[PDB]
């Protein structure tokens, strides 16, 4: 069937777009080649609608079968939670897309009347209703880039109350049925430093490693009606309450599987039959459909000894070499496996030998030198986007601070340290907001922090070593010179002088900035100060910070204050 059909009606915005970098002194600073930084609008829409809307043709052979019986085995050991109607409010973030129906995001964080009555209204018609096809509201998403242009992507996503009673279904499903059912292959259970290990111990497991990440190309359009319906045999396997079960059964049909799409103005825009981007089980059924595509796909292939790493339509694969001309014969019968599976390649994969040439979830392993000279491993990325979206954030009121999320997920890489921390600490200590809480994205899921709390959120997820390392590869070197380069980014050895400068002004206001000077500009100082393990790191709740994917699906993880 067609991934989409469209009745001619416009995918519209609900306000005015913006597209180009705003010329600002302070993102002016950071990055001098505006013209090069864009954001993406309803504009290209029409573009993206053409690459998103294809025929599916789906064989399913007798690998795929059984790996589907095993990962339904596994299911079956779980037990799962219904949420109640509250505890689904206190994971909606505060800005998220208010309700058609009268109220908003904070009416249900605030458990307000209108919206309790209107969630629970919702609720009673899930349980009443297998088969009317819920509504849902198609956008272009607005990302930022740099330029060498990407149309908008589209997303799809039902009113809030739907979201609510998602949450209520669901949640506890999609954040441990993927553990259970995938185990060490569920990339979404890992800190960045616990994925560099897990990477890093796979690869020198294997007698003659060889590693391939394969891309499949629109994932979400390839994702089959029979796909979501696999999808839910598998958390039919949990111990559900019945009224959960009736939710997810009912989500399925009405949902999950496809839907009437509606544009801002409220206007028929066409039928999806494929993976919506926004909603609850987006990235943890996205996960399943391709670990088990995969995993059958492996098993057709003969590839030996495999292991996988997947987190929603990324995936990666360490297996056993049976030789160059084995394993290139290899990965193209994989390829055909996947496509007959529904899941076709964008770049077609090709063998690696080398770790550090592989990228996964857009990071490759690079090794860095801690105070001690010893190697450690850690993830790094092309700085591109994240200086890009960096930029706007400097020149615009964003509702995700990705350079925040950067720096706590990349805090051991040198445009991290150097760049991000140098740049925003010297703006947020001018503007006395060094202890503003920020909202920010890990793993999907919605987190307010505050920036002075970065030292001990790094030791935790990263250890001391993330305030020490030097001696960065040359190649990781070059990739950061030459993209500073690319963007009119000033060259390190400026960064080096503010970062000595905020450095300085932080040390003078002791307290929690004077921790900030010490841990996080170490590194732009020859007389170095005594990095111990800072006491408020062990005592941190991190619990789910690392649990599961949430991408998509209107998650906050931070606390709900008491009423
Ligand atoms: O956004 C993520 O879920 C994320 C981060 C992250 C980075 C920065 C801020 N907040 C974050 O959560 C992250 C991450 O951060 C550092 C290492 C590392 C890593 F290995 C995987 C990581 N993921 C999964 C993830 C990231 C990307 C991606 O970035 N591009 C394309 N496809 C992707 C597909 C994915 F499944």
């Amino acid at each position: 069937s067609m991934s989409y059909t469209w009745t001619g009606a416009l995918i519209t915005p609900c306000a005015a777009e913006e597209s180009k970098l705003p010329i600002n002194p302070l993102s002016n600073s950071l990055l001098r080649h505006h013209n090069m930084v864009y954001a993406t609008t309803s504009r290209s829409a029409s573009l993206r609608q053409k690459k998103v809307t294809f025929d599916r043709l789906q064989v399913l052979d007798d690998h795929y079968r059984d790996v589907l019986k095993e990962m339904k085995a596994k299911a079956s050991t779980v037990k799962a939670k219904l949420l109640s109607i509250e505890e689904a409010c206190k994971l909606t973030p505060p800005h998220s897309a208010k309700s058609k129906f009268g109220y908003g995001a904070k009416d249900v964080r605030n458990l307000s009347s209108r919206a309790v009555n209107h969630i629970r209204s919702v609720w009673e018609d899930l349980l009443e209703d297998t088969e009317t096809p819920i509504d849902t509201t198609i956008m272009a998403k607005s990302e930022v880039f740099c330029v060498q242009r990407k149309p908008a992507r589209l997303i799809v996503f039902p009113d809030l109350g739907v979201r609510v009673c998602e949450k209520m279904a669901l949640y506890d499903v999609v954040s441990t049925l993927p553990q259970a059912v995938m185990g060490s292959s569920y990339g979404f259970q890992y800190s960045p430093k616990q994925r560099v290990e897990f990477l890093v111990n796979t690869w020198k497991s294997k007698k003659c490693p060889m590693g391939f990440s394969y891309d499949t190309r629109c994932f979400d359009s390839t994702v089959t009606e029979s796909d979501i319906r696999v999808e839910e045999s598998i958390y039919q396997c949990c111990d559900l309450a019945p009224e959960a079960r009736q939710a997810i059964r009912s989500l399925t049909e009405r949902l999950y599987i496809g839907g009437p799409l509606t544009n801002s103005k409220g206007q028929n825009c066409g039928y999806r039959r494929c993976r919506a981007s926004g909603v609850l089980t987006t990235s943890c059924g996205n996960t399943l459909t391709c670990y088990l595509k995969a995993t059958a796909a492996c098993r057709a292939a003969k590839l030996q000894d495999c292991t996988m790493l997947v987190n929603g339509d990324d995936l990666v694969v360490i297996c056993e070499s049976a030789g160059t001309q084995e394993d290139a014969a290899a990965l193209r019968a994989f390829t055909e496996a996947m496509t007959r599976y529904s899941a076709p390649p964008g770049d077609p994969p090709q063998p690696e030998y080398d770790l550090e040439l592989i990228t996964s979830c857009s990071s490759n392993v690079s090794v860095a030198h801690d105070a001690s000279g010893k190697r450690v491993y850690y993830l790094t990325r092309d700085p591109t986007t994240p200086l890009a979206r960096a930029a706007w954030e400097t020149a615009r009121h964003t509702p995700i601070n990705s350079w925040l999320g950067n720096i706590i997920m990349y805090a051991p890489t040198l445009w991290a340290r150097m760049i991000l921390m140098t740049h925003f600490f010297s703006i947020l200590l001018a503007q006395e907001q060094l202890g503003k809480a920020l909202d920010c994205q890990i793993y999907g899921a919605c987190y307010s922090i505050e920036p002075l709390d970065l030292p001990q959120i790094i030791e935790r997820l990263h250890g001391l070593s993330a305030f020490t390392l030097h001696s960065y590869s040359p190649g990781e070197i070059n990739r950061v010179a030459s993209c500073l380069r690319k963007l009119g980014v000033p060259p390190l050895r400026t960064w080096r002088h503010r970062a000595r400068s905020v450095r300085a002004k932080l040390l003078s206001q002791g307290g929690r900035a004077a921790i900030c000077g010490r841990y996080l500009f170490n590194w732009a100082v020859r007389t170095k100060l005594k990095l111990t393990p800072i006491p408020a790191a062990s005592q941190l709740d991190l619990s789910g910070w690392f649990v599961a994917g949430y991408s998509g699906g209107d998650i906050y993880h931070s606390l709900s204050r008491a009423r």
